[PDB]
């Protein structure tokens, strides 16, 4: 219940199910919220090893860490200490769907994230269930004010191991727990990398850089 410092830590917990496969993940991260950089270390605590591509989970692990110029109100930083919630749908090009709900708060000097995720309708021979993906390309989320919340739309592109790409259309609503100043439409430009992973992807490290700007 405080301020966002130049250096901030986070703890995260995810409960999810993908194609009937139940799991939980606990993680710890850190970064520079005003620089727009962060890292996270995630561990599968239940249901590992996962039978599907880690990549569908990585974008679910932190919008307080977006670099904003002074002219674009930082709605999601402004939401603290009480914080914000978001809800997302990812529609993959072969019919697979992920939905996610998340709550973000600031407690005792650290961000606390709680994530719930459903994935379903991934084909058994597709790249997610066959683990044939190799990270996300850099992307730009179009952010805009609507219904008193901040909305985001992204066309995400997953690289495939054997060539080509696999797309998801992503729509998210981000809502502060109390009214704070919304921005005009802008672009949130992300690069998310898996920096390490053990054999079976039960311990994974990620890095993300995100900066908001006007096009």
């Amino acid at each position: 219940m405080a301020i966002i410092k130049e250096f901030m830590r986070f703890k995260t917990h995810m409960e999810g199910s993908v194609n009937g496969h139940e799991f939980e993940i606990e993680g710890e991260g850190e970064g520079r919220p005003y620089e727009g950089t962060q890292t996270a270390k995630l561990k599968v605590t239940k249901g590992g090893p996962l039978p599907f591509a880690w990549d569908i989970l990585s974008p679910q692990f932190s919008k307080a860490y977006v670099k904003h110029p002074a002219d674009i109100p930082d709605y999601l930083k402004l939401s603290f200490p009480e914080g914000f919630k978001w809800e997302r749908v990812m529609n993959f090009e072969d019919g697979g769907v992920v939905t996610v709900t998340q709550d973000s708060s600031l407690q005792d000097g650290e961000f606390i994230y709680k994530v719930k995720l459903h994935g379903t309708n991934f084909p058994s021979d597709g790249p997610v269930m066959q683990k044939k993906t190799m990270g996300w390309e850099a992307s730009s989320e179009r952010m805009y004010p609507e219904d008193g919340a901040l909305k985001g739309e992204i066309k995400l592109r997953l690289k495939l191991k054997d060539g080509g790409h696999y797309d998801a259309e992503v729509k998210t609503t981000y809502k502060a727990k109390k009214p704070v100043q919304l921005p005009g439409a802008y672009n949130a430009n992300y690069k998310l990398d898996i920096t390490s992973h053990n054999e079976d992807y039960t311990i994974v490290e990620q890095y993300e850089r995100c900066e908001g700007r006007h096009s």
